[PDB]
RNA sequence: GGGGAGUUUGACUGGGGCGGUACACCUGUCAAACGGUAACGCAGGUGUCCUAAGGCGAGCUCAGGGAGGACAGAAACCUC
């Protein structure tokens, strides 16, 4: 059949947005080393609203990206909490799905009393052999028509690698 | 120390004074497809700021919009 056109995980990106910046921040980056092996990095104030306490140049949230059978063990670690049910809304057009958990201790992280209650987004993006043409320097190319994922496309290899059922949003 | 002595009371201006600076320097139109071209013609500005907001080299791409993600809501952060 297809050749090359097997679906494959390029990234998995963790996100913890907390309101305010200090201790429960710096708790919030440590959360992510022992989760993810690897420090993450600091986004901070795009804007300012001031609505619930923000300014401009205030670390806000803290972020990072996984890759590879790492990537797919964290994925499988939030959709064992999960228990594997998804819904239609959680799908992007463009393939993407992320679902979100409540806080990190159901993921078998032994619960230390000074780090606190912090969850995470637990993003995913979906690809193909061949999608790294728009990223490189030397040659910069768009992906086409065929080649991009598509949202049925999405869900199909969800319920065919996971088994996890979809629900009507 | 106007008791007394000397001298001055800017210019433009639809009379003069008051008002204003068209009195020094810029942007667009007036301005009639080179340049130049007036009115107290119009619409606006300047007497500062920067050891970086100068120089070089490298990396990246912005404003906005579309579809998603726990608290998140029109606007918090992440990804396409
Ligand atoms: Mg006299
Ligand atoms: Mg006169
Ligand atoms: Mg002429
Ligand atoms: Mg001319
Ligand atoms: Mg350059
Ligand atoms: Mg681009």
């Amino acid at each position: 059949e297809n050749p090359m056109r097997e679906l494959r995980i390029r990234k998995l990106c963790l996100n913890i947005c907390v309101g305010e910046s200090g201790d429960r921040l710096t708790r919030a980056a440590k959360v992510l080393e022992q989760l993810t092996g690897q420090t993450p990095v600091f986004s901070k104030a795009r804007y300012t609203v001031r609505s619930f306490g923000i300014r401009r140049n205030e670390k806000i949230a803290v972020h990072c990206t996984v890759r590879g059978a790492k990537a797919e063990e964290i994925l499988e670690k939030g959709l064992k909490v999960r228990e594997y049910e998804l819904r239609k809304n959680n799908f992007s057009d463009t393939g993407n799905f992320g679902f979100g958990i409540q806080e990190h201790i159901d993921l078998g992280i032994k619960y230390d009393p000074s780090i606190g209650i912090y969850g995470l987004d637990f993003y995913v993006v979906l690809g193909r052999p061949g999608f790294s043409i728009a990223d490189k320097k030397r040659r910069t190319g768009c992906i086409g028509a065929k080649h991009r994922i598509s949202k049925e496309e999405a869900m199909r290899w969800f319920q065919q690698k996971y088994d996890g059922i979809i629900l009507p949003g």
